[PDB]
């Protein structure tokens, strides 16, 4: 009952930088470089692995106030990250849940990151493109900030 789409992007940054930069410090990396994209975010429980719950806070005087992001599992061995949006303007009012999984792999130019998008709709309801486009475009925008950061600051969490 979900639309899964596989996407990927190449980078000149080893999988090890992006890796720590998108799961360990991402919540210290995203706001640093991406003040325009995301306002801020901090973990409530865990460090960014399975059993971890993340809470993101958007602009005060904005449409979005608060949202709960739940993490599913990280395999540092593979540098994989899977999480799921439980509630918030993330699921509007007609959505059940939205899951996103991304794995970083080293490529001949650096590392090609594969980002999976899954929009789990309910009943006959359906997730629009413009909906996942704005949410994903932002999410991608953050990884965009961080990407630049490691190539300029690969010293993250190391």
């Amino acid at each position: 009952g979900v639309y899964t789409f596989e996407n990927e992007f190449t980078s000149e940054i080893p999988p090890s930088r992006l890796f720590k930069a998108f799961v360990l410090d991402a919540d210290n990396l995203i706001p640093k470089i991406a003040p325009q994209a995301i306002k801020q975010a901090e973990i409530l429980e865990g460090n960014g692995g399975p059993g971890t719950i993340k809470k993101i806070t958007f602009g005060e005087g904005s449409q979005y106030g608060y949202v709960k992001h739940r993490i599913d599992s990280i395999d540092e061995a593979s540098y994989s990250y899977s999480y799921t949006l439980i509630e918030g303007d993330a699921l509007t009012d007609t959505i059940e849940k939205i899951s996103y999984e991304t794995k970083l792999v080293a490529c001949g130019s650096g590392s090609t990151i594969k980002s999976i998008s899954h929009y789990h709709t309910k009943g006959n309801i359906e997730i629009k493109e413009e909906h996942v486009k704005v949410g994903k475009e932002k999410a991608h925008g953050l990884f965009k900030l961080i990407e630049s950061y490691l190539k300029d600051h690969p010293d993250a969490y190391n």
